[PDB]
């Protein structure tokens, strides 16, 4: 009935496994071959028999290469998404520049890449770590048609995001000292007055570098948010609404349930 729904009825175990149900193929994008971003790597479900998939562009943070987040490529793609993980023009690009580069990567993916036919160009998303999370907000501010945005430990001197209409899940690290949640993540969250839906997931005792290592709870909520908003997959609302208890590895969760 939902033409964008993919994969089996979900469970906690399906979301916490190292891979989702789709085998993943990969393609490198050379810095020599694109303008507007530094190339990167595309990850996609090998299967085309179940339909096209939505896509997400993901930016690393200041000083970092895509390799700092590479585990996300196969892990997210294996749940039924095309992922373009980017290298930035330089490692020291600021959040606003990272936002423009994420949009350039989505444009390349849908308009020129060798996997464009596998991507539903109407169902796109952005995510990123630290300054790449600040760039995720910048991209959503510029392109209100994006279906999901996931700033991860985001850093941005711009604290307000009234233009953002995209469903936005901010994932903060409670003990982050580089992009403290009290001055970055939480102000950003409170400022998303026009986001169709939003959530704030705070990881208990987590530092700024939590997304550099496979993290099942982070993956569970990122995948659930991507499914619910990129694919309109209401099956994944069971993990988002009612919000999870702030216990164990979650120190805080803020929500706009119902979706």
């Amino acid at each position: 009935a939902n033409p964008y729904q993919r994969g089996p009825d979900p469970t906690e175990s399906l979301l916490r496994a190292a891979r989702g149900p789709f085998a993943v193929s990969e393609q490198s994008v050379s810095r020599l071959s694109v303008s507007g971003f530094g190339g990167g790597r595309i990850y996609y479900p090998t299967t085309t028999s179940q339909g096209t998939f939505g896509a997400i562009a993901i930016s690393p943070g200041f000083t970092a290469s895509w390799s700092s987040l590479a585990w996300l490529g196969p892990r997210l793609a294996s749940h039924g998404f095309v992922v373009i993980g980017i290298e930035t023009n330089t490692r020291l690009d600021q959040p606003d520049s990272r936002g423009r580069q994420l949009l350039a990567a989505l444009d390349y993916l849908t308009q020129r890449s060798s996997v464009r036919n596998r991507v539903d160009a109407s169902r796109l998303a952005v995510a990123g770590h630290s300054m790449g999370g600040g760039g995720t907000l910048e991209a959503a501010k510029s392109r209100t048609s994006l279906k999901a945005a996931i700033p991860i430990a985001p850093w941005n001197l711009d604290k307000t995001w009234p233009e953002v209409r995209t469903p936005t899940l901010i994932i903060g690290g409670e003990l982050d000292s580089i992009a403290p949640v009290a001055t970055h993540s939480i102000p950003f969250y409170n400022s998303l007055t026009n986001a169709r839906e939003k959530a704030y997931l705070e990881l208990n005792n987590a530092s700024h570098f939590f997304p550099q290592f496979s993290n099942d709870t982070m993956a569970k909520f990122m995948i659930s948010w991507m499914k619910r908003f990129i694919d309109d997959d209401t099956r994944y609302d069971q993990f988002l609404c009612p919000p999870p208890r702030a216990i164990g590895d979650i120190s805080d969760y803020r929500d706009t349930c119902p979706h």
